[PDB]
Formats: C-alpha cells, sequence, structure tokens
C-alpha cells in the first residue's frame, strides 16, 4: 500500500526502503512502524524482490520513537498484548525477513535506531552516524531482544555501558561494539553496491545460510515478546503518567 | 569491623575498598567472606543503587593469600563470585596495578571495569595445577571469544590494560580509575531504579545457570586443589 | 604414514604439516580422512601433549580440490579436530580457502601472518555452511562479521580475521611463535589443559550435531542446478 514517509523502489531486485520524514528527523509514529512492517513483510513474498535495503532519504536513519506520539501513548496506553505494539511488530518482521537485509545510516540512529540494527545482516555507517539507547533515561527498559542480540554481538560488558549509561555514541564506538560492520564514504552507494553483489550469488544458498544461522529465531522472537511485556510495565508505570501529564 | 576492608555510603554510590596494602591486597578466607557479606547487604539496602568496588591505593588483588591457601560451592572465594553475580544493581570494578585469579574472575561479574595503564591481569590457574573459577569457562569465552579465552586461559600469562579492553574484561582505559568510577556510578545513581534493575534482570536471565557453571568450577576445583600437578 | 602430510614430534609437540606445495596445498578425499585420523591417534598418544597444524612454506590450504553426508571427507576432519581433548594450535600463511578458514573455528589457538589470503567460498557455489559455521562463526566473529564473510563470499586478509577473531595474533613468523606457544603449554600440567577445555567446550555434542546438520544439507545443495 501507498504511504507517506516511506519511499519503496524496486530495480534488479533490490529493494530500497526509504524512510523520509525530514520535519522530524525521521522519528517514527505507530502507524509508520507498521507500514515499515508490512513492507517487509510483502518483501519477502515477492518473487522479484531478492534484497532489502532499508535505510533513511537523506541525512538521518531515525531520531527513535516520536515524542508526541509516546506522550499521547503513555496517557492511552494499547491494552493488548504487548508484543502486538507497532515497535515490536516491525522489530519481528525485520527478524523474520528469510532474505538478505541490509541497513545504511547517515546522522541520528537512536533507540529502535540501533535495536533495529540488531535484526539486519549487515550493516553500513559514514562517520555522521550518532547512535543512542536512551530506554534507561526515558524510565524504559530494553527492545528489540537487544538484552540478549546487543550482549551476544557487543560482549557483556560494552552492552551494558550502552544500556545502562544510555550515552551517545559515534561511528567507531558502534563498529567496536559490532553493529556496524564497516564505516565507509558513501554509506549509501555501498550499500547498493553490497545489495547488488548479494543479488547475483544463488537466492537458495542465501536463504538457507540465513536460515541456519537463525536457527533459534523462535527464541528470538520469545525475548522481544517477553521484553515487550517488561517494557509496557514501563510505560504504563505511575511515575511517567506523572512525568508526561507535567511535561504536557 | 575490619580494617582491611573500608566500606563508605554517599549519594546512593556504595564504595567498598579492600584496604590490604602490605599484601598487596591478597584475600585470605574470612576476608572473602566480609566482601561478600558486603555486597549481600548492598542489595538488600534501600539506600544503595550502585556499588563501586576496588582496592584502596595501588592494587586491586593480587589474588588469594598463599598462606591462607596453604561442598565446594561454599569455599570462600566462590562464595563471593555468587554474591557478586546475584547483585541486582549495578557493580563497577575499578582496576589499578596487580589484578590476578580472582581479581580477573570477578571482572565477568562486574557489569562496568575502568582500568588505568598501570593495570597487571592474570589467571595462573593452569599453572598452578588448578582450574577455573568463576563461570570463566563460559563467560571468558562468551566475553572475549573462544581463541582469546583459550590463549588467556591456557597460557596463564600476565597481560596488560589494552590487552584486557581488546578482550572485553575492561570497558575503557583511562588516566584516573577511581575517579571515572565514582563519576560513572554518580551518572547511574540519577537514572531510574526500575530501568537499571529491569534492564540488568533481562541481561542476566541466565542466572541460575551461571550459579550452576561456578558451582560445577568449583567441585572441579577442589580436586585439582588435592593433586600432584598443584604440589609440584 | 602418508603422501603430502608430514608429522613430526618432539618434546610432546606433534606437528602436522600439509605438505602438497604445487597445489597450494588443495585437500581430496583421502588426505582429508589422514589428517583426520592423525588427529584421533595424537589424542590417545600417551607422548602427545600439544597439537600444532600447519601448511607448507607459503600456503596453509586453497581449499577442497576441484578436481551419509557426515562421512564425506572434509567433515570428518573438522569433527576429529573439534573433538581433540589436547590443545590444537593452527598456524596460516598465504591461501587458506573453504576448508582453510572453517577448521580455524576449531582449533584453540591460531597464529597468521600478513600474507594470509582467507575465503568462505560456498554461498558462490549455490552451496551453504560447513565446519558448523553458521553457529560458530556467529559466536566467534558476532553476527554482522559472520553473515559479511558468509553471505558475500569475499576473500578477505589477515586484519580482517583478526578482528573477526578467526586468527589470535597477526606475527612475523607464524610457525615459530606457534612452536614457542606450544612449548609453552607442555611444560605446564596436561591435566590442568585437558580439564579446562574440557569445561569452554561443555556443549562439544551440540558442536558435532551442528556440523553434521549442516552436511546434509550441504550435500543436498551438491545436486543443485546452482551447483
Amino acid at each position: 500500500s501507498l504511504h507517506p514517509h516511506l519511499n519503496a523502489n524496486l530495480e534488479g531486485g533490490v529493494l530500497t526502503l526509504a524512510i523520509n520524514r525530514p520535519e522530524a528527523k525521521n522519528a517514527l509514529y505507530g502507524e509508520l512502524y507498521l507500514w515499515i512492517a508490512k513492507a517487509l513483510d510483502e518483501a519477502d513474498q515477492n518473487k522479484d524482490v531478492r534484497v532489502v535495503v532499508l535505510r533513511g532519504a537523506e541525512h538521518d536513519f531515525t531520531a527513535g520513537n516520536d515524542m508526541k506520539d509516546f506522550m499521547g501513548f503513555v496517557q492511552n496506553p494499547n491494552a493488548g498484548p504487548a508484543g502486538q505494539v507497532p515497535p515490536f511488530v516491525l522489530l519481528k518482521s525485520a527478524a523474520r525477513l528469510s532474505k538478505p537485509l541490509i541497513i545504511a545510516v547517515k546522522g541520528v540512529a537512536i533507540g529502535i535506531g540501533v535495536t533495529i540494527l540488531l535484526q539486519a545482516d549487515l550493516v553500513f555507517a559514514d562517520n555522521t552516524a550518532l547512535f543512542q539507547i536512551p530506554f534507561v533515561s526515558l524510565g524504559l527498559s530494553p527492545e528489540g531482544g537487544a538484552s540478549q542480540l546487543l550482549v551476544k554481538q557487543a560482549g557483556y560488558h560494552k552492552a551494558a555501558e550502552l544500556l545502562f549509561t544510555a550515552k551517545k555514541f559515534n561511528a567507531e564506538t558502534a563498529l567496536q561494539a559490532g553493529l556496524v560492520n564497516e564505516i565507509v564514504e558513501d554509506a549509501y552507494a555501498t550499500a547498493q553496491a553490497t545489495a547488488q553483489h548479494l543479488t547475483a550469488l544463488p537466492l537458495a544458498s542465501l536463504k538457507q545460510t540465513k536460515a541456519l544461522m537463525k536457527h533459534d529465531l523462535d527464541q528470538i522472537i520469545e525475548c522481544i515478546d517477553h521484553e515487550a511485556e517488561i517494557f509496557m510495565q514501563r510505560v504504563q508505570s505511575p511515575e511517567m503518567l506523572e512525568a508526561v501529564q507535567a511535561f504536557m
């Protein structure tokens, strides 16, 4: 389906999904998380798509959860299963994509801008990238399976430093922690050349290799869901509501 | 009290400083047990938000007192390791000078570790005719990767702060280890308590299995303790 | 004893050296089986305390010679290396292709020089992982780097291997470093090394199961149109 703030282009088996909400530096709201999730789900069924590239359209990847949206949410929270709240739907859609998923990062990549990297196979950034996992300082808790995936990808000590302190960090830190594969001059051209190289390789080899690497997908999904339950406890906490009420 | 352990609580930060400079903070039975009890009670004390563990002066710990040296899960060093692993609040370690044996394996229970360029690390267990402690045979493989963990465990070599940093034992090498630790501790005491507690509990979802690895290692260790290798 | 494989024991160090330089140490069926058997015997050999495995003067192995899945020879070698109860050290120079990389994941220590040229080419042949790589490389290098090396089938150098944890140290003389390290380890208590390694590889049966699972998939692909 066509929707604002998300451009899709398919050429030579490469599907490029580009977040395009510059007025807000690509902050994500409820329905945009779902539109991105649906596009991933449809790409995986589309026989003309072999590789997906997800990035921003321009100078930023994502400023994270839209704060205006978030404050309306805290005052009227989704009462359904925590795992069906929009950001967890996107993160699971990404985790389950059977085809290679490449992400290219410029500028801000905050919250979900970091945890979605843990669902991608390859990540390229340039030196303008500025990352943060702000969940602790917002009064929230991990999402995207990061309590387990970031410990595995970065090592326990580094994962605890980025999660506990909630600090901003640069591309060299993200590269040392294994969140980014390489820092390059043109993140978007590199992501596109890599995607073209992958479409020239056998689809079945790629699909099977990825399926073996992700043999524990069911447990990853379980981790995302159980995190989501704890995350909603924090979203619904009395202290969160008072703080939003004041702010508003 | 016990003059070998300075404890101090300020602004939510409890600072535990091993103070036995005559023996380079080498540790002996009852002292393992007091540090363990202090960590246990820290977790129960609502005025305590973050613990920092370090040496008082130029050294972290020379490891087990060879004099002191001379149910396996209840032998003192293992008691301290489990109390560290169980602490539900953030635990920061700051390393200067020697950090030997349990001086390294205790770092695998800490959430954040800071060191300066004087730090000198070693896991001598293999060369003492012994075996791993502190869950190192799983925790160090996970933290450093298998190849590097094998290098540190098998060879029993001393290594410096840059090697520890690359293996993920140390978060950052800084000019003033104790000041950096205190500043991080104060930053963490200013953040929401339930957010830090639930984040740590998720990260340590496999705590039961860490305790079982520490206890399994303990049984093996205590057997090696009564072996000709050890004597030689 | 067997064509293209040298073996030397001294001071408790067994050095096995692949010796087929005219072919850049490309491996064929029988040769896989001889290396694997030598590892099986070294483990039963009371006078062996540490094993070094290496290639020829300039190269480790160009990989599988172009010219029950669990019993196909490269998988037998991969499992023999994984089961070896004593320390295994590999020293890498020049080419290290396919098996040349996946065997590093079964060694305890790996030393290379800057001539090393690594590749995992299976995807570009329409095949699939081997060596238990789909799990062991993810654990050793992290998921992103393992994906990069496995999906793209790119050739890569010693610095990239060091960053991926595949290599412990890049050194000037990989054979001398491997020998000095092995001599240090033979001087230490075999009982301590044995028991430390067995704890580190507590999940050995899971490792072997992954190797065999990959093997069955691999052998299907071998009959694919892509291949």
